[PDB]
């Protein structure tokens, strides 16, 4: 959808993904993570409406995202060997990338 | 000094910008942690000792120190214009750049 759309998304699942207690729960909170943030990758935030596409402002609001499904694949990389506490751990670190987006552009 | 000293240095530092009397401490701390930083984006890491200065692991690694080094720079404009409390919640932050390269790395 749109970003607060996948803001809330991500924000959810990752409380899914704390309350599980299995490998197959993670991985399909995980999944859908994924989607949300590819998706939000494409969006303008607001605090950046006129900036260029390759400046370093909306450089690094994308690569945020980049960042963010990167730590999301391993995430579902561990969930796919069944290590589900290992996995649920690497969910809880992918805050540390939400804050950091937000509070550059939030 | 090699890598774990920089590491030291940034640990020490850290916890010197939390718990600081007063706002010079935070300054000089912020400005030893971009020091060692920046000497530490020149190791290699034993875990990558087999990669190349090109190595996808490798850059990562790099540009690791490189974003950090932003936000220490971000945290001393704060405290340079005066801002220091707000100076002292963005070093807060700065554990999470600790946390991410060491999930890959350390
Ligand atoms: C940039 C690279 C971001 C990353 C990574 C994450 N979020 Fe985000 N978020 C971002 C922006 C620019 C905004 C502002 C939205 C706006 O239209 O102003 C947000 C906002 C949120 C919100 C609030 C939703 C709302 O409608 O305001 C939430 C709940 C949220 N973000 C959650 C969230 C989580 C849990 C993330 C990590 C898993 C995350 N975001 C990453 C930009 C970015
Ligand atoms: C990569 C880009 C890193 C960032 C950013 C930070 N650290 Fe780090 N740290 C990194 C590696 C590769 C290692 C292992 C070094 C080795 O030779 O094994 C470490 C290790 C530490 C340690 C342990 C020190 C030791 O004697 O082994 C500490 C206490 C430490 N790191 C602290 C630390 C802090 C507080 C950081 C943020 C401010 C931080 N590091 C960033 C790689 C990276
Ligand atoms: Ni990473
Ligand atoms: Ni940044």
């Amino acid at each position: 959808a749109d970003l607060e759309d996948n803001m809330e998304t991500l924000n959810d699942n990752l409380k899914v993904i704390e309350k599980a207690d299995n490998a197959a729960q993670v991985k399909d909170a995980l999944t859908k993570m994924r989607a949300a943030a590819l998706d939000a990758q494409k969006a303008t935030p607001p605090k950046l409406e006129d900036k260029s596409p390759d400046s370093p402002e909306m450089w690094h609001f994308r690569a945020g995202f980049d960042h963010l499904v990167g730590h999301i694949d391993d995430a579902l990389k561990l969930a796919n060997e069944g290590k589900v506490k290992e996995a649920q751990a690497a969910a809880e670190q992918l805050k540390c990338h939400c804050n950091h987006c937000h509070q550059h552009y939030r």
